[PDB]
């Protein structure tokens, strides 16, 4: 059973990767590292939907908006993916919150 790190990169090189080039490579590339960095051993199957929440919270310190919303819809795409092959159950898309809390918008005046 492979690990949802080793995964995405495998599912990105498989399906993805003949149709993206170089500066496409670096945005997935990026995200899996962000992605091996919490989800190491972590199988694809196990992702729990507040963790997941707890990936994009990070990410979306580091990244801006575009960034981390790509993301989702790779690791959305990926889960999708391994459910169409019957090989992952439990998709963490539920808590996909796209929080980009370096441009994270609320009414700071007083």
């Amino acid at each position: 059973m492979i690990t949802f790190a080793d995964y995405f990169y495998q599912w990105y090189e498989v399906n993805k990767l003949p149709h993206v080039s170089e500066s496409t490579k670096r945005h997935y590339e990026s995200a899996y590292k962000h992605i091996k960095d919490h989800f190491r051993h972590k199988l694809l199957k196990d992702i729990k939907r507040t963790e997941y929440q707890k990936f994009l919270n990070e990410y979306g310190l580091t990244h801006s908006y575009e960034t981390i919303r790509k993301l989702n819809s790779y690791i959305r795409n990926a889960f999708d993916d391994a459910i169409h092959e019957g090989y992952v159950i439990k998709n963490p898309t539920y808590k996909a919150e796209l929080h980009a809390s370096v441009l994270e918008h609320h009414h700071h005046h007083h």
